[PDB]
DNA sequence: AGCGTGGGCGT
DNA sequence: TACGCCCACGC
């Protein structure tokens, strides 16, 4: 169930947690309480403030299991391994 | 390709 | 509640 919905008008959403509401608000107030100390960007969320650092920094986590080509994100690591496919 | 950013959730 | 994985949609 989602018992937790967004209270402001337009806007019929819902959640099963409370925490995800609270986020989910920061659409609405364009609270963007995380910023990048390298371009001074603002960002809704701590994960992606993080990924987006890479951007400048270059580092590259996750390599491919087939090739090791190198991928700032998981799941861009994960929609490149599938071209070794047939 | 590079990468913003919500969806759902484990801890 | 925060932190931060995965997952997913969309340029
Ligand atoms: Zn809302
Ligand atoms: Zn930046
Ligand atoms: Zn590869």
């Amino acid at each position: 169930e989602r018992p937790y919905a967004c209270p402001v008008e337009s806007c019929d959403r819902r959640f099963s947690r409370s925490d995800e509401l609270t986020r989910h608000i920061r659409i609405h107030t364009g609270q963007k309480p995380f910023q990048c100390r390298i371009c001074m960007r603002n960002f809704s969320r701590s994960d992606h403030l993080t990924t987006h650092i890479r951007t400048h920094t270059g580092e590259k986590p996750f390599a491919c299991d087939i090739c090791g080509r190198k991928f700032a994100r998981s799941d861009e690591r994960k929609r490149h391994t599938k071209i070794h496919l047939r």
